[PDB]
């Protein structure tokens, strides 16, 4: 082989988040920030003030303290490592009292009681699947109780009778028993939705500190639209003990997250959210997208054997953050006379760039909500190309 | 006390378009039962006897025949509930042993009914597997061990989950344990009798005959809720298995009254009959969209002469089951009703404190009464109330 395995992918799918196609995909004014850093050599760990080395999270927290409003906070490979490393040096020994509803599974190699097992924490696991109440929490506390755990559903949801513990709840039952509450929101959702016209209940870090959560953890490369990193916040108290662990070294973020991450924050704190793109896709308007959706539909006309429509449909944008969610957006349905949808989709995928889409009964379909504009030519030549042969 | 001289007690009428609804007392029976419980409970009766040899008799004989027909199973058992079933059937087999479940149904029906807890309460000891949203066939064969007793599934009737998830086959179950030699449990809970799509409703919910005939060693489900007759806790599976059940000290405990016997005992013979239309949960769940249509303009009909009311009829997506399909979406009409004087807030807490009560669904200051769960003869009876309520 010639070529790289990793290779640029037209994601059709309409899913924002997805867990498959990379996560959130970069903005290029962080890119260019990123290639600059690692162009040559730089201040990684040092002080060009003092002449000697410095700690390279220092960039980082400044921001993450003053956006959220937390105390301290660290960052780590990835949330996935936020949470055994959270729980390796807090609870190793002890027990961490934890929602039957959200024991998970995020991935396939990522799962709540084995992460913890593998910690050395002492699961206790209280309430049932569906519902889950305060007294169930408390009636689990004792001498051996190091940790209040809540895990943020993230790839999937309830629905019927339900209940759940009020963060609030957690937090007071917390407070009562001198016990820590962690919360993973797993999402890394920076601030409040609703500051954007989308109405969610989806718990942030700023919200949810100061909720009086002691320590929030998420993901870079969710719905904060960065770069993959486990994002720590909260009680300096703790985070200093989080630090500490020899544990933390084999988590340590690497140049280029870092370099990503901290544009990425500084983005945030400019209040410029249309210039990272995971935020950009699932608040673009519904008009948007039917002017991309007929953009490529009239690239589409001129190729033989082709079939192109447009339709209107609630998809749920967000994948890996926001299960519950349906907007409506423009997807280019599209079918040939000679292929099947199936094989159709087949050959898309092998295609160079690649493409996935989404199918509907035998009706193959491109959701927009996830194309970029320079994609469209290249589904043009991509289809001609496999098609006009 | 002043509220003694009076039962409370009384028949509702129910607008809420929700079939079973935990609330307003589940299943309703046909009057032909009701007919039937009513004769067997005026007088004496062969309860616990055998006329043919002039001695005492079991009371389950007379059903058991019904219920193994029906699902196919070798033997069946009618207790108290399905939560007296559930305790039953872990107490009888797994006291002391583990019993291998995944954690994503480890449920609550009810307020007062937690598998966690009743398991426990019952001397069984609970090794829960896998995760909240994805179980595998792993987990169940991971935690098999000397002490292992029964590998058990329970059906999520009240909630449902979407998104990343993950659930194993009951065929693979099934295997799981016959290679162990693990007898396997399923609490279906709805104890929905036979396939929903033959009546038109597409859905996966599991029936008695269906998830025997795959080879599970015990099914057990509520007789008042999909089953649409009187409550009970009903057990199919293998013989060897029931038989040491019913021998149970506590199943004495748990032993069906009269009553529901005998209501039992009709509604069964109803389906052996496959008068489906005669048992109304399965009656009211089938309702063609025309009917409801229907029903709901010969509403209106009535309702015209009365002052100060507006009154529509509207076309609605709607959730008719309460405690058993909670996925199921159905069309339905609903009669929506307006009064200029009274705030439909009020008008409706009034509804309730008629004689007969009547009971229905409140949006956006609208008053929405769901055709699904309105009967013909409370039809008439909706005028009469809604006009001396109004005029008075
Ligand atoms: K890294
Ligand atoms: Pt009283
Ligand atoms: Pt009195």
């Amino acid at each position: 082989l010639m070529k790289p395995n990793i290779k640029r992918v037209i994601n059709a799918t309409g899913v924002v988040i997805n867990t498959n196609l990379g996560r959130a995909p970069l903005s290029k004014d962080v890119i260019n920030f990123i290639s600059e850093i690692a162009n040559g050599y730089s201040n990684l760990e040092y002080n060009l003030e003092e002449g000697k080395r410095g700690s390279r999270i220092a960039h980082i927290e400044k921001y993450l303290n003053e956006l959220t409003g937390a105390e301290s906070s660290f960052v780590v490979n990835n949330n996935a490592g936020a949470v055994f490393l959270v729980l390796n040096t807090l609870a190793e020994g002890k027990e961490v009292i934890i929602s039957r509803g959200e024991l998970v599974e995020i991935g396939g190699s990522f799962r709540i009681p084995d992460i913890m097992k593998k910690s050395g924490a002492i699961l206790r696991e209280v309430g049932t699947t569906n519902k889950t109440k305060v007294s169930d929490y408390e009636g689990a506390i004792n001498q051996n109780t190091a940790l209040l755990m809540k895990v943020h559903k993230s790839n999937f949801y309830m629905e019927g009778f339900v209940e759940e513990v009020k963060l609030e709840d957690l937090v007071k039952l917390g407070h009562k028993y001198g016990i820590p509450t962690y919360y993973d929101a797993g999402s890394g959702l920076l601030i409040n939705l609703k500051e954007f016209g989308i109405s969610v209940d989806e718990p942030n870090f700023r919200d949810c500190i100061s909720l009086g959560i002691d320590l929030v953890s998420g993901s870079g490369d969710k719905l904060l639209g960065g770069p993959q990193a486990g994002i720590i916040v909260g009680k300096k108290n703790l985070i200093e003990k989080i630090k500490k662990n020899p544990i933390a070294r084999a988590l340590r973020i690497d140049k280029l997250t870092l370099s990503g991450l901290e544009m990425t924050l500084k983005l945030y704190f400019e209040k410029r959210y249309e210039d990272i793109p995971v935020i950009r896709m699932l608040t673009q308007d519904e008009k948007a997208l039917r002017q991309k959706a007929k953009r490529l539909e009239k690239l589409l006309k001129d190729i033989p054997g082709l079939k192109i429509s447009v339709i209107k449909d609630k998809a749920k944008p967000g994948g890996g953050s926001l299960p519950e969610l349906e907007l409506p957006t423009y997807c280019v349905a599209i079918r040939h006379d000679r292929l099947s949808s199936q094989e159709l989709s087949r050959r898309l995928r092998l295609a160079e760039p690649p493409i996935v889409c989404r199918i509907r009964e035998d009706q193959l379909l491109f959701d927009m909500r996830t194309v970029f504009h320079e994609d469209l030519k290249t589904i043009k030549k991509t289809l001609q190309e496999l098609l006009s042969i």
